[PDB]
């Protein structure tokens, strides 16, 4: 259903000085779910629970977001893709998740996924993906809408418009969902991000890194890597696309249609699909993993 509760409690792992936490129901291989900017893992609350029975349901959140720790110090140097990774690579290790994984990614929870995806490809039983980073891209792939807003945000204007106005979670976010949020709903998104300052520096350092145009060129390369990959595994994969969509239209969905092994789905959204279309979203991932995991009921 649609609905503002989150799916369950948090659970905590310390990983390299830092607090890190996710949700975790169920038993069973994993079927890991990885949100981006500036979500959490409240963004899959009403997704997770069609997969009730499937497999262990997993959630993290990325760190300084969600109930993660902050790093500290922090500034224009924190919370890069590299960085993001050494955390989360280190707690899926903890977590213990074994070789049959279903990832189930957004934006740069694609990234994040289809990166360590490509490292450890016998552990990957499967790949859901929504909006999705798949690859490098031109200005000119970049949605209309907000691309003033993003060439700015990675610009030095993006300090007064993150740090101190808090423009990705107040704007952007509800700007790419087609229906209005709920108070309790921006609540949990803005909880992370209520303090003004580097607390809200994830929110900057992600669009910064976006692989634009050349540029970040470490990025660029790592999403040339993944999409290379992706383009030729034999994984099964299953595409969640939207109408009108945000990130995963024009070039970059051709390109994804030439993926291999993989299923599609339409959903109505635009980027944070997830809000607008759960249910689509939720039974397309449970069919895909009952696909996978042959019950034999
Ligand atoms: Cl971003
Ligand atoms: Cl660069
Ligand atoms: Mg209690
Ligand atoms: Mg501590
Ligand atoms: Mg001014």
């Amino acid at each position: 259903s649609l609905g503002a509760k989150p799916f369950g409690e948090k659970k905590f792992i310390e990983i390299k000085g830092r607090r890190m936490a996710y949700i975790d129901e169920g038993t069973g291989d994993p079927i890991l779910f990885q949100h981006g900017n500036p979500t959490s893992s409240y963004l899959w609350r009403n997704i997770m629970p069609h997969c009730a029975g499937l497999g262990r349901l997993i959630a993290c959140d990325l760190i300084g977001m969600g109930d993660s720790d902050k790093l500290d110090p922090s500034g224009p140097e924190r919370y890069a893709y590299a960085e993001h990774r050494d955390y989360l690579d280190a707690l899926w290790e903890a977590l213990d998740l074994g070789d049959r994984v279903v990832l189930v990614v957004h934006d740069w929870g694609s990234a994040l996924g289809f990166d360590w995806a490509r490292r450890h490809r016998e552990r990957v039983q499967g790949i859901a993906y929504m909006e999705a980073i798949a690859m490098p891209i031109e200005w000119a792939d970049f949605p209309e809408q907000d691309r003033d807003l993003f060439q700015a945000f990675r610009s030095q204007a993006g300090e007064e418009l993150v740090l101190q106005d808090n423009v990705f979670v107040e704007q952007v976010l509800p700007g790419l969902i087609l229906r209005p949020l709920s108070e309790a709903e921006m609540a949990a998104y803005r909880e992370p991000f209520l303090a003004a300052g580097e607390a809200r520096r994830p929110t900057l350092s992600w669009p910064r890194q976006i692989p634009i145009a050349g540029t970040p060129a470490d990025v660029v390369a790592i999403a040339r890597d993944y999409a290379g990959w992706l383009s030729e595994s034999p994984i099964p994969k299953l595409f969640i696309n939207a109408e009108p969509g945000a990130l995963t239209t024009g070039r970059m969905r051709d390109f994804c249609r030439t993926w291999p092994n993989q299923t599609e789905i339409t959903v109505a959204g635009a980027h944070f699909i997830q809000e607008d279309s759960p249910d689509e979203i939720g039974a397309a991932i449970a069919a895909f993993v009952r696909r996978l995991r042959p019950a034999h009921h």
